[PDB]
């Protein structure tokens, strides 16, 4: 069903999001710490933080980009 | 009503999209600068405004799944 | 045509997101080299990458902005 399969992907990217709004918690929280107390290591690891961060955001485009197919094949 | 508030998270997202786009001219603006004279300060202050930039990105993917749950319920 | 232009955004944005993939693949290689070898000169090539990467998610974004204009005129 088109209202079904709709509603299925838009649960998905619902918790696509809340995984994104917790990663950027995180990300916040290390940051501030960065410009606390800087150093290469630190820097490496925020570097990898923020890589998370961005893989996180590339999955729920992704999710998006379905909800737009099965909106335009409903409609 | 549906038509009026859908244009009104439409609208929303323009003006995401808007400080997405400054936003992106600043951050490319302190790369230059950053590949010119390279310092562990400078980095620090990269990674912060890549934060920021990432924050603005989920502002703008927060506005498009609202706007996709208005549509849906449109149709 | 409101099909064809909407068909049409919607392969702009299939070949956007294809090329975000290919981005985030050459991104998690050079971070996995980081975190082994690390150093300043690493880090601002790094840094560097993460905005051309963001770079191409706004333009993801932007495409998908478009695309719900298009949607929304259809309904």
């Amino acid at each position: 069903g088109s209202e079904y399969e709709i509603r299925k992907a838009l649960e998905e990217l619902k918790a696509s999001t809340a995984e994104l709004k917790r990663a950027t918690a995180s990300l916040r929280a290390i940051t501030e710490e960065l410009k606390k107390n800087p150093s290469e290591d630190a820097l490496v690891e925020h570097n990898r933080a923020i890589v998370e961060h961005n893989a996180i955001i590339v999955e729920n485009n992704r999710i998006i980009a379905a909800v737009l197919e099965l909106i335009v094949r409903a409609i």
